[PDB]
C-alpha cells in the first residue's frame, strides 16, 4: 500500500538577517532545484525595490552625518530618490525605469553616499546593497531578468512554508524554512511536520549594528540574549540542535577592515584586527549561554559560499546519522 520511509527533517530557524534564506536558496540550487523564468520574473521588481531603499537609507544618512551632497545635480537627485522610495509602499505603478537606474548609479558615486556607505555597519543597509550597486549596468537594462546570484543575494521574508528534499548516503533528508500562517499538514512532505533537526542561524557580522534605526541596542547582543532564552526554554523532545555562526567571510572583512570587536563587547582583551581571535570569543559567548549544554555542535559558515556551505552541511548531516543510532 502507499507508505513512506523516514525523512529526517531539518529546520532553519533564527532572525530575519541571519542569513538563514541564504541557506536555503543556497541548498535550493545545489540540489538541482533552481529559480524559474517565472520566479525570477516575480523577485524582479523586489530587486528594483531594494536598490532604491539602500540608496535611500545612504541619502538619508549624509543628511544624519552632516555631509552636504557636492552639486546640486546630486542633490536634486538625491530628492528625486527620496520621492520615490517614500511612494514604493503607497503605489502599484512601476517606479523602476532606464532614468532611475541610471539616477541610482550616477549616485553611488557622490563621495557624501560613499562616506556614509564606509559607516554601514551604523545604519539599516541590506548586506546585498554595494553588489547591486556595482552591477547596476547588468541591472538597470531595460532587457534585465534576475540572476541566480542576484535572487540568492536579495533578502526576501518567508512568508509560507518551504522544503528542500534530498538524499545523503542513501537516506532522505529535507530542510525546511517556514513563516507566515499555518500551513497546512497536506502541503508537507509526508505531510509531515516532525523535526529532526534544528540549525539556530546567527549572524557573526552583526556584532557591530544596530537592531533598528530608532533604537541603540546591538544586534548581537539580542540575538545572544534571544538565543539563551530559546536554547533553555525549549523542549527539543529528540532534535537536535546545532548553532550556525553564519556571514563569517563578512565578519572577517569587518575585522580586517578595523572594525573593533572591543567597541561592543568590552570583555574582548584579544588581539586587534584578529577575526580567529574574535570569532572564537564570539563562540564563546554562545556557548556560555547554552548553560545545559544543550547544542549538538557549532559551526562557522558563510552562506553565500556555495563549496563552504555544501561542506558544512555534510559535516552536520553526517553528524545526525552518526547520533541516529545512540543508545
Ligand atoms: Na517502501
Ligand atoms: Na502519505
Amino acid at each position: 500500500h502507499h507508505h513512506h520511509h523516514h525523512m529526517k527533517k531539518i529546520l532553519l530557524v533564527g532572525a530575519g538577517d541571519s542569513g538563514k534564506s541564504t541557506i536555503f536558496k543556497q541548498m535550493r540550487l545545489i540540489y538541482n532545484n533552481g529559480f524559474t523564468t517565472e520566479e525570477k520574473t516575480k523577485i524582479k521588481p523586489m530587486i528594483y525595490e531594494n536598490i532604491l531603499r539602500n540608496m535611500m537609507v545612504l541619502i538619508q544618512a549624509t543628511k544624519s552625518l552632516n555631509l552636504p551632497i557636492s552639486t546640486e545635480e546630486n542633490r536634486q537627485r538625491a530628492e528625486k530618490i527620496e520621492g520615490l522610495e517614500q511612494k514604493i509602499l503607497l503605489t502599484t505603478d512601476k517606479v523602476w525605469d532606464s532614468n532611475l537606474a541610471q539616477d541610482i548609479a550616477e549616485l553611488w558615486k557622490e563621495p557624501a553616499i560613499l562616506q556614509a556607505m564606509a559607516r554601514r555597519n551604523e545604519f539599516q543597509i541590506e548586506d546585498s546593497a554595494s553588489y547591486y550597486f556595482d552591477n547596476l549596468d547588468r541591472i538597470g537594462k531595460d532587457d534585465y531578468m534576475p540572476s541566480e546570484e542576484d535572487v540568492v543575494r536579495a533578502r526576501i521574508k518567508t512568508t509560507g512554508l518551504i522544503e528542500q528534499p534530498f538524499t545523503f548516503k542513501n537516506l532522505p533528508f529535507c530542510m525546511i524554512d517556514v513563516g507566515g500562517q499555518r500551513t497546512e499538514r497536506k502541503k508537507w512532505i509526508h505531510h509531515f511536520q516532525g523535526v529532526d533537526s534544528i540549525l539556530f542561524v546567527c549572524s557573526l557580522s552583526e556584532f557591530d549594528q544596530k537592531c533598528y534605526e530608532d533604537d541603540s541596542t546591538n544586534r548581537m547582543k539580542e540575538s545572544l540574549s534571544l538565543f539563551g532564552d530559546y536554547i533553555n526554554s525549549k523542549w527539543f523532545a529528540d532534535t537536535l540542535v546545532y548553532l550556525l555562526l553564519n556571514k563569517h567571510d563578512l565578519f572577517v572583512s569587518k575585522i580586517k577592515n578595523g572594525s573593533r570587536l572591543a567597541d561592543t563587547f568590552e570583555e574582548y582583551k584579544g588581539p586587534e584586527n584578529d577575526p580567529d581571535a574574535a570569532k572564537e570569543f564570539i563562540k564563546d559567548m554562545y556557548k556560555e549561554k547554552d548553560t545545559e549544554n544543550r547544542l549538538r555542535d557549532v559551526f562557522f559558515v558563510t552562506a553565500l559560499d556555495k563549496a563552504n556551505l555544501k561542506e558544512r552541511l555534510e559535516q552536520i548531516t553526517s553528524d545526525i546519522l552518526s547520533a541516529e543510532n545512540d543508545l
